């Protein structure tokens, strides 16, 4: 009988719009749900704008993906338990599908039935207080640029935490003759062909975007490091530094003495978790990491446990996590699942984030959210899936990236809903300048 | 009594700031005003920033100037009546210097008292209603994230119409292989040294961001117009052609046949009013345009005599407009002003909505905003100044412009404020590359 907020259509929302689907397909009555998404369309990150900053109406652009991006880890990591890549495609494809292949495969999941028609496109949530046991919400509809008001019982935020730049400043900015930018920003590395590219950073951005310009014929790609290297194998003409330390006109000078022309500054220096339409009382105030405190579960706001985040942990899973945390909130909101005393609440948290914090490699960390992922799967409903093979096949990706971070693309994994082995694609990665979902799909 | 928030310390946030300071000075006693800026230091969009898109707070970045750019009207129309330019540079001096001169000028006049004292940086507005005669707003201190909340008698609102870009989509950009960039994001031109650039628009900043374009070595620049062309003198390897069909790859093509290679499109195609930090009840609803309506003598909100806004009408005259502007709202807040009834003031605003309207080409609109301008300074005590001379300047410049658009910047007016007659600067601007403060005031 109650009313249910979600906010944003990305992975996260789709995901707990399939929940909840799975129910009303047998029969169980669910709550009135309605999903505000700024965009104009569903697939949160996994749609591909040309936009960058903010967009016709004001509004900052959410996504962050490039063209001619390919997806950086197994697929068989993040394959959805109740819509397996066979049933979706019909045959075995390669493990590391250019993004247009996964937003099909995202997308395909939720567009049989009626879960598009609960979803307010072009509308962007802009105030939320919890007063009288209940969520009021302003939201603008951007089409026609007017706040709207609605009352829900419970609220679910899943506007992830990967849109927000953070933007660091250096010294000699102010007179650097070429173009500063983030990763955020980063649309087509044509863009930067014949260029002498800087990337500042040491994750996941900073290794696609080094490769993404060197792949498309950047003069010169030079990653800058603040605490340590990421170490890959980087092909001729890219090499990674310590510590810029300034811009001086078209050079860049790092604390170890090196100096190199600059044309471009890519600045892959992560995100914000950053929700200015929640009240402070509300509020996840966190850094990227793998569990935020004051989150049961990593879900329920500590304070408000009719409060559900997903998605807002660091990430190796992904999709098949989301689920997993949307298949427990589902239960939450439809009263399935209770929750356990204040104290019990906090005990649960303070084990978890102890365990996060004492994490030292990509190993430890790949268990740590093994094992998170797995307590949620046994507490509801969410289908079979082999965890425990995922786990292996994440570390054998580690270990693919390190051995030679240009060739990790071209492994075969195994689908640990189905068995079905991947085959290898018929172009290796570096080469591989047609991404179209067609090649993709031979 | 009162109590006083502003909202932004660009041009017009520090003209009230200065209007109020002149009243301090000669011992009489003002409200308590405090002024909230996003970013961290005054001078709104006079302010140059590397930064793009959004800062390191998440805030959207207000900053739409760029590397290289210099005065696109005559200085001797923004002089200030109450701080000339031969008092804050002791000497004359070109008529369209860099951006960091026009700067300094600013800054200088507020800088010698305690007006900064009064501002509260790197601190955001991001909610504001009217309740119980009193605005409640909320702020974001930026550096702690955290959200503070005060109560405020009045209500200024002077936070500039050119930060929020309005950007269009065109076919075939979810393809194209270069840049897609607002002219708000424009820095360095330097980054289009050697490539095809195309600009869409028909004003200002298409006009200079092209200019900017071939200066600093682009290979071509392809001006796109929607209804008509500026009609300007190009020099060699710029073209200016009708209407953007469609990017197919990397190529432009134009509905007249046009067809150009691009490495970049460069949307000059202006800005929003945005205020998503006000009520709906209080928020200005408008496009770029002289006179937008409920807004009585241009700043008073015609629903809530307390809410005063700031320079949100389009721009010849700029910063003794602002001026004007910010003295009258002074005097309203200072109630030495007196609120019409509301039938006066509707009677008003149509009269000049509906000159407004009728205005049909720069000649007019010189005309219109000199005789808005003048009324406002009529009706309070800033200091001489003579807009006859500022009205005949602004149509001369409109000239030069048609004349040889690589040239205006060439040319000499004299100070509506003390007759000065400035200088020709030592280098034309068409061969200008160095745009400091220091080379521009030094022997060359
Ligand atoms: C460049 C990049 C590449 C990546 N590549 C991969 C990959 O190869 N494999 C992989 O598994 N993961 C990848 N990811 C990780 C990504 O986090 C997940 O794949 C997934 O997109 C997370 O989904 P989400 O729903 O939690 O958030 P999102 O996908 O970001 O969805 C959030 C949605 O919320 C909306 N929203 C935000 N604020 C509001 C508001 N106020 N009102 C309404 N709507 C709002 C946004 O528009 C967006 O649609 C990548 C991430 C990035 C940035
Ligand atoms: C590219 C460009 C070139 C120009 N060149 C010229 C020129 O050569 N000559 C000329 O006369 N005019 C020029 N202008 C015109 C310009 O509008 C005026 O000169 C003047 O800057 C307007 O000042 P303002 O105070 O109204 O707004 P702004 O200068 O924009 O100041 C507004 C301030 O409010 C702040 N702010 C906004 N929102 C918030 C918030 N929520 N909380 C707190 N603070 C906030 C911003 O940070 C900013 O500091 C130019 C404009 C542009 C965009
Ligand atoms: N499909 C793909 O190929 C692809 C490509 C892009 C990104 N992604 C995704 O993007 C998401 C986020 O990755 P991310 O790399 O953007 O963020 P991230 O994992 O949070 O990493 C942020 C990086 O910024 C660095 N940093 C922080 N402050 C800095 C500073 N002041 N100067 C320089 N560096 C600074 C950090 O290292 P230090 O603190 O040591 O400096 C860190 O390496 C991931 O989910 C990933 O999956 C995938
Ligand atoms: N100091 C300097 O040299 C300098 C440099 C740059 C800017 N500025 C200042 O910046 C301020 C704003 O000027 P502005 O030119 O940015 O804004 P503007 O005056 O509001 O002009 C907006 C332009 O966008 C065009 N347009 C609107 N929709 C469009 C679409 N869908 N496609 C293509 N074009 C579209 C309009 O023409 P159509 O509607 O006919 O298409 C118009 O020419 C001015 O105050 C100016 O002084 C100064």
């Amino acid at each position: 009988m109650s009313k249910v907020a979600i906010i944003g259509a990305g992975p996260c929302g789709l995901s707990i719009l399939r929940a909840f689907e799975h129910l009303e397909k047998k029969g169980e009555k669910i709550p009135e749900i309605v999903c505000f998404e700024k965009q104009e369309s569903w697939g949160g990150l996994w749609n591909y704008n040309w936009r960058t900053g903010s967009d016709q109406y004001g509004d900052p652009v959410p996504n962050s993906m490039y063209r001619y991006l390919w997806s950086n880890g197994p697929k068989e990591c993040l394959e959805f338990a109740d819509y397996s890549f066979d049933q979706h495609f019909g045959k075995s494809i390669p493990s590391f599908p250019p993004r247009e292949v996964l937003q099909d495969y995202i997308l395909g999941r939720v567009s049989k039935g009626n879960i598009k028609n609960k979803i307010k496109f072009n509308t962007r949530v802009i105030n939320t207080v919890y007063r009288n046991d209940k969520f009021e919400i302003n939201y603008q509809d951007k089409v026609n640029d007017k706040t709207l008001s609605d009352t829900f019982d419970y609220l679910v935020v899943s506007t992830g935490h990967f849109s927000v730049p953070f933007i660091p400043e250096y010294e000699g900015m102010s007179s650097f003759p070429g173009r500063i930018m983030h990763s955020h920003d980063f649309r087509d590395a044509e863009e930067f062909r014949g260029k002498n590219v800087i990337v500042l950073g040491s994750s996941y951005s900073a290794e696609d975007v080094a490769l993404q310009c060197n792949k498309y014929g950047a003069k010169s790609v030079t990653i800058g490091y603040r605490h340590n290297p990421m170490g890959f194998k980087w092909p001729k003409g890219m090499k990674e530094v310590h510590y810029l330390d300034k811009l001086d006109g078209k050079k860049a000078i790092f604390k170890d003495g090196t100096e190199q022309d600059a044309d471009v500054v890519i600045l892959c220096t992560g995100y914000l978790h950053h929700f200015p339409f929640l009240d402070e009382s509300l509020k996840l105030k966190t850094h990227n990491r793998l569990y935020p405190p004051k989150l049961y579960k990593g879900v329920v706001w500590q304070d408000n446990h009719k409060l559900l985040y997903l998605g807002m942990q660091d990430q190796f899973h992904t999709f098949n996590m989301f689920d997993c945390q949307a298949w427990f909130a589902r239960d939450v909101i439809m009263d399935k699942i209770k929750m356990p005393s204040d104290d019990e609440i906090d005990k649960d948290i303070n084990k978890w984030v102890s365990m996060e914090e004492k994490l030292e490699n990509p190993d430890q960390m790949i268990d740590f959210q093994t094992e998170y992922t797995k307590e949620l799967h046994n507490i509801s409903d969410y289908p079979k899936i082999d965890f425990e093979l995922i786990r292996k096949h994440f570390k054998e990706w580690e270990h693919h990236k390190v051995e030679d971070i240009l060739t990790y693309r071209n492994k075969s994994f195994s689908s640990p809903v189905t068995g079905s082995v991947a085959p290898v694609h018929h172009t290796p990665w570096e080469k591989a300048m047609d991404d179209s979902m067609k090649t993709f799909l031979n």
